[PDB]
């Protein structure tokens, strides 16, 4: 219950009404920040408790394979707000039409909402705090360490942010106090789908590409799989993270996109089992380190999908290289049917496509090659923005725009050895892979 983690964005005359939680990142029932501190506050002010989730006019930007994931774990999580007497609405449009009528028709006491450094969360934010008069708060449920503490300016290296992240450990890893109570979704999917449906991803005899059955949704599936990965997959994660032959990663990253599950609750149940403790020291890095620098990008970068985002020594390269001449050019739609002459670059786009769920190392590969055979670095940022937005299921996402800067502008990242096209920007070469996993064997799988 630390109140730093709580932020204010309005000021305003206190109603004595139901406090209104709205749910956007943080699409789960337990370890909620956002949701526990809503019931605090409704508690002292004697006053219920409700959730509220927007259902906005952006989904046609993306698949089914979101929409239906996101979807179905809702209908899971009214259930659960149902058992400790919390009621869910959901509505239809732009946030700010909606959860103003909603906070006016309601009586709404206070507004709480979860942190999203993302741009449209900031486009919803000024339209809601335009068309009320109640407080509004938002809450860091996302992050172990609320993203305005852990640093208050954008880091440029992890070796930076390492140091201050693991300062503040011993304060904001802590466990969860449990909720209290409080003392149609299947109409919504139906017609979603149907609108989705023509931009559907098929294969050449119409066949459906996607595969549903890799990550089940919810937030009781994504209990099962962080504790198969820690009994299971945890052992191994140091050493065969960087392979993709095998699936040894956790695969969290569409419940924990989603919000279907806490990171912190992750971090709780991984620093308690006993693994290799390079094992350990290599996955706590990802889910602490990497993946709360890619919210600290989004946070203090407002163009965070921009060439002007980069650092000054990889814009320069880059400029330098502008005329070099590419090796090849592929369109948006000869990189989105894996037409390129890489056998390892499809093989990529297959899996992505199939499953919704990139391998980590192979997502390095794939987006510094569309650097490679791209115009300019500023279409190449495009291209990976589109592709990984519309089909990976952790899509739309801090991580996704950091880790796109990462590979194409060197975020986060050192100049190396000076190349043709791609500057002084880390370079990965399909004979470096070789030497590295059986690429033969992540082909075949992925045809
Ligand atoms: C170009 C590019 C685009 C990416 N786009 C996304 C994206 O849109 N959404 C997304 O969630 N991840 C993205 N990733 C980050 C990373 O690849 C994935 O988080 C990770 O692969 C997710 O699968 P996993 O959980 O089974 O991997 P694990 O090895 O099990 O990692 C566990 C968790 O640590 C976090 N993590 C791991 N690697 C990174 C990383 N490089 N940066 C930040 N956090 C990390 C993730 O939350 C991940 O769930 C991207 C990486 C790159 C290089």
């Amino acid at each position: 219950m630390n109140p730093k983690r709580i932020r204010a964005l309005k000021s305003g005359k206190q109603g004595d009404g139901p406090v209104v939680y709205w749910m956007s990142r943080d699409q789960r029932a337990e370890d909620n920040w956002a949701l526990l501190f809503s019931r605090a506050i409704a508690k002292e002010a004697n006053v219920p408790v409700v959730v509220v989730f927007c259902l906005t006019d952006e989904f046609l930007e993306a698949g089914i394979r979101q929409y239906e994931f996101m979807l179905k774990g809702l209908q899971e999580l009214e259930v659960s707000l149902s058992r400790k007497k919390i009621p869910s609405f959901f509505l239809r449009g732009d946030p700010g039409e909606k959860i103003s009528r909603f906070v006016k028709d309601y009586n709404a006491g206070t507004l709480v909402t979860d942190f999203s450094p993302l741009r449209i969360k900031n486009q919803w934010i000024e339209k809601v705090i335009s068309g009320i008069s109640i407080p509004f708060f938002e809450v860091d449920a996302h992050n172990v360490v609320p993203c305005w503490e852990a640093s208050q300016k954008h880091e440029y290296a992890a070796h930076t942010f390492r140091p201050k992240l693991y300062a503040l450990l011993p304060e904001f890893l802590e466990e969860f106090p449990e909720l209290e109570p409080n003392s149609t979704l299947s109409d919504v999917l139906e017609t979603g789908v149907k609108a989705l449906l023509p931009e559907r991803a098929l294969l050449k005899n119409k066949d459906p590409l996607f595969e549903p059955w890799h990550f089940e949704p919810g937030e009781k599936a994504a209990k099962k799989v962080m504790e198969s990965f820690i009994a299971d997959r945890l052992d191994s994660y140091g050493a065969l993270r960087n392979d993709p032959t095998k699936n040894m990663l956790s695969n969290l990253s569409p419940y924990l996109h989603f919000g279907q599950i806490s990171s912190q609750r992750v971090v709780l149940e991984v620093e308690k089992a006993e693994s290799n403790p390079g094992s350990k020291k290599a996955f706590l890095d990802e889910i602490l380190i990497w993946k709360e620098i890619s919210d600290n990008f989004c946070y203090y970068n407002p163009g965070y999908d921009g060439f002007e985002s980069f650092p000054s020594w990889a814009k320069e390269s880059l400029n330098a290289h502008r005329n070099d001449v590419r090796s090849h050019i592929y369109t948006l739609e000869e990189f989105e049917a894996g037409k390129t002459h890489d056998p390892l670059w499809n093989a990529s786009q297959m899996e992505l496509l199939s499953t919704g769920k990139m391998h980590g190392y192979t997502r390095m590969y794939w987006a510094k090659k569309i650097l490679e055979w791209s115009e300019s670095p500023e279409k190449a940022l495009e291209i990976a923005i589109c592709l990984n937005d519309r089909y990976e299921l952790d899509g739309r996402d801090p991580n996704g725009y950091a880790g796109i800067a990462w590979s194409i502008g060197g975020v986060h990242d050192r100049a190396w050895g000076e190349r043709e096209v791609t500057g002084k920007i880390r370079y990965m070469s399909y004979e470096g892979c070789k030497r590295k996993f059986d690429v033969k064997l992540y082909i075949e799988k992925y045809s």
